[PDB]
């Protein structure tokens, strides 16, 4: 494997497209019931500011997508979504809007039991920049080369203490199934014979809609009622969360803007998603 | 006032497209899990045999669709002016000619008024959509509103169906479904976006507590049920149903579908609310294929 090939391959660069009903259908998906995210009268209705994260799955289609949606490149079923950040530059016009993506590998690095792969997607609107997305995989077995990529943020330290404020969820025993209506259509999330084969008794939640649970809590905890405040997010995907389990989003405040958080799993007591840190415009 | 004239009022035409996605979206709408109507690569995968309900809303769009749609707004020659206050979704009638092409469709839509009685209480207007593509019918739809108050007319209109009767005997079947606290703001994302079903101050403005669940979603429970007992896992079974809509459901709570077997391929039902032992859906008819003509 050569990454100086890889990293050097040239980005890819696409258009994706959202309209009103695409924004209330993903705030149903995450769970969210606020007027502001799922009643397009609403004084202050806006996109939930995750919602770019769908983005490089949905496109322009307005369709089922069929699942799955570089020149030095060498299993799909080795391959964990692990890490996703997600910074935003500017909100989503809430009326419908079309924008480019583009597109890179940005690190691939040799971790001895597998290789991390990042890959980031920047979405631009006619203004300029609106969203970057890093999305980090892990591709089990894959080794033995000298790896290369972007200076890697310091890994999140969950603090030595109790949560600050703590949120629950309880999502639906069928939240996959409306959640993938947003995107991901992967089998996994809803045929019980294809998570069967991997290793699950049920089909699990996308780690992305946890994620969106999360920064619900986040949220509502920290902006105020203003999706403009909602600067980053950051996340470890540790464990699989199943539909119909509570999800609860502990919160620690840092000061500056910062909160670190994990989204644990009520009924089990499992971490599933780690290191989690959130940056939010302070008290206007 | 002239009847005459409502029913000479001139056939609408229009077109309607669904894809896949729509058909998922309506599915767990309703409420439905089956991955025969949630999962795209079921081997049965197939609409959810109501769904046609949703295309007078939708039209070709793919967006919210602001209410009213055009599609529904327009009032026949020559029609009386008073607002949508006294008027109710009365009456729905579904019968289905040949099922939807699970991958996607576009269908042509005729609308036509068909009835306008005098009640005595109030007034009876039946809106018909035929819907077709280049292959012929698909499904027709009768839709009933009632306008209390509006009467002292000689009344016109097609020959009504067989009133309903409800067996007086212990029903045969039960199911039941405990709809979200949210359901209305999904099943809306199917083409009916009134702010009645959103909105509380919209609801608490003509006299509810909060807003109500859309009729035509309890319609959706009470048709799972229904496919649930009798239709074998075939979509083609399903041929016919008819309610009236008798009281309003809230989101959030459960709706108990009642069924009586009545032969022949024909069971007759309501649905309830748990909570209250109200009834939401009455006079109910469905019509199926018989086991002994499943080929």
């Amino acid at each position: 494997v050569n990454v100086d090939k890889i990293l050097n391959s040239p980005e890819a660069t696409y258009t994706a497209t959202y309209n009103q009903r695409d924004l209330l259908m993903y705030a149903v998906g995450i769970g969210e019931s606020d007027l502001q995210f799922t009643y397009e009268f609403d004084e202050k209705f806006s996109a939930f500011p995750l919602y770019p994260v769908c983005l490089p799955f949905k496109g322009q289609s307005q369709d089922v997508v069929p699942f799955p949606p570089p020149d030095g490149m060498p299993n799909p079923a080795m391959i964990l979504h692990g890490e996703q950040s997600v910074e935003i530059l500017r909100p989503l016009d809430p009326s419908g809007g079309t924008l480019t993506g583009k597109t890179k590998v940005i690190s691939f690095y040799d971790k001895g039991k597998g290789t991390l792969m990042e890959t980031q997607t920047q979405f631009e609107d006619g203004n300029g920049p609106v969203a970057k997305l890093i999305s980090g995989s892990f591709i089990r077995g894959l080794t033995g080369y000298e790896g290369k990529g972007r200076k890697l943020p310091a890994r999140v330290q969950i603090p030595k203490r109790q949560p600050d404020f703590n949120d629950e969820f309880k999502t639906s025993p069928h939240q996959a199934q409306v959640y993938r209506l947003s995107g991901d259509y992967n089998s996994l999330h809803i045929d019980p014979e294809i998570a069967k084969s991997v290793g699950f008794k049920q089909p699990i939640l996308h780690g992305l809609c946890s994620m969106g649970v999360a920064s619900r809590a986040l949220f509502k905890q920290f902006c105020g009622g203003d999706v403009a405040r909602f600067k980053s997010i950051r996340v470890r995907f540790s464990s699989p969360c199943f539909p119909g389990e509570t999800i609860q989003t502990r919160m620690w405040q840092e000061g500056s803007g910062k909160v670190l958080f994990q989204a644990v799993v009520k009924e089990r007591g499992a971490v599933i998603v780690d290191g989690g840190e959130f940056v939010y415009t302070q008290d206007a």
